[PDB]
């Protein structure tokens, strides 16, 4: 999608605690991270077939449908090699994700291939109320605009992800049922007639990248390729 056409969140390379405190953090803005992440051992040592070895055996939730009203989707328990199988490789017809579950509850060993974050220690909360949870699915996954109760990293380490950002002070034009009833990337322009000049900020998220999504900042995910992405919920 057209990004050069579209304001896109800002890129820092290591911006200093202090810095993201006070020009991110306090006031709620949106900021990608770089070389914070990139190193971290996910990055080489996830592929596909490493996943399916070390988790292959291990039961796990799968959302078939998109999350727009409750009634609308459903979750499955199968293994990681069902899931891999049925959803992921070769030509799979439907869609199926792999997401919001915490993965590395489950199996505590991954939790070496990542880190937790510095600039987590900014906020009041303690370490070990932390929620993280893995995002793996195939290329074409939407997870529809929406606000969650926390400060959120999210960090990309296999695929890219187009993601919008519409800030809280907008709520207006998105027309909650939270959750928007907007269709973000096909939306009925008349069914809602505030929406269409209303402000984001957009993104490529990369492997690598940490996308920092300030507490209830409505946000909209769509996978680009097969992705697998970690997110630090976060007070
Ligand atoms: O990764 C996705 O598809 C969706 N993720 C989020 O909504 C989240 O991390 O806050
Ligand atoms: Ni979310």
């Amino acid at each position: 999608p057209d990004v050069k056409l579209e304001k896109t969140v800002p890129r820092l390379h290591r911006p200093s605690l202090q810095h993201f405190r006070e020009q991110f953090l306090v006031p709620g803005r949106p900021v990608i991270l770089k070389g914070v992440a990139d190193h971290w051992p996910c990055m080489q040592k996830w592929s596909l077939e490493y996943i399916q070895e070390i988790a292959g055996c291990r039961t796990v939730p799968v959302e078939v449908g998109s999350r727009y009203t409750d009634e609308e989707w459903s979750q499955t328990l199968m293994t990681v090699n069902e899931f891999i199988s049925k959803y992921i490789v070769n030509e799979p017809r439907d869609v199926g994700y792999l997401a919001q579950h915490q993965l590395f509850d489950q199996i505590p060993e991954l939790k070496q291939d990542i880190s937790i974050p510095d600039y987590c220690s900014l906020g009041d909360g303690e370490e070990e109320e932390i929620t993280i949870n893995a995002w793996f699915g195939p290329q074409g996954t939407i997870s529809p605009l929406h606000q969650d109760p926390q400060q959120n990293f999210l960090v990309q380490v296999m695929g890219r992800k187009y993601i919008r950002l519409y800030s809280p002070q907008e709520s207006g034009a998105l027309y909650p049922h939270n959750t928007s009833q907007v269709d973000v990337e096909n939306p009925d322009l008349e069914k809602f007639p505030k929406f269409a000049k209303a402000p984001f900020l957009s993104c490529i998220l990369s492997p690598g990248e940490i996308l920092f999504i300030p507490v209830k900042y409505w946000h909209y995910v769509r996978a680009l390729d097969l992705s697998f992405s970690v997110s630090f919920w976060w007070s």
